């Protein structure tokens, strides 16, 4: 009947341990990152930036 469990010096100890699992249940759904596609890099929207150019005659 006891609500605590005692130790090898007799130590009180409060472990009912009533409820089964004791932890906070993470949210689900969380926001994962955002990537459908590969055109979703700013980078390859962005022009040629290598600017090889031939200028001459």
């Amino acid at each position: 009947h006891l609500m605590y469990t005692l130790g090898p010096d007799g130590k009180r100890i409060y472990t009912l341990k009533k409820v089964t699992e004791s932890g906070e249940i993470t949210k689900s759904a969380h926001p994962a990152r955002f990537s459908p596609d590969d055109k979703y890099s700013r980078q390859r929207v962005t022009l040629k930036k290598r600017f090889g150019l031939v200028p001459g005659q």
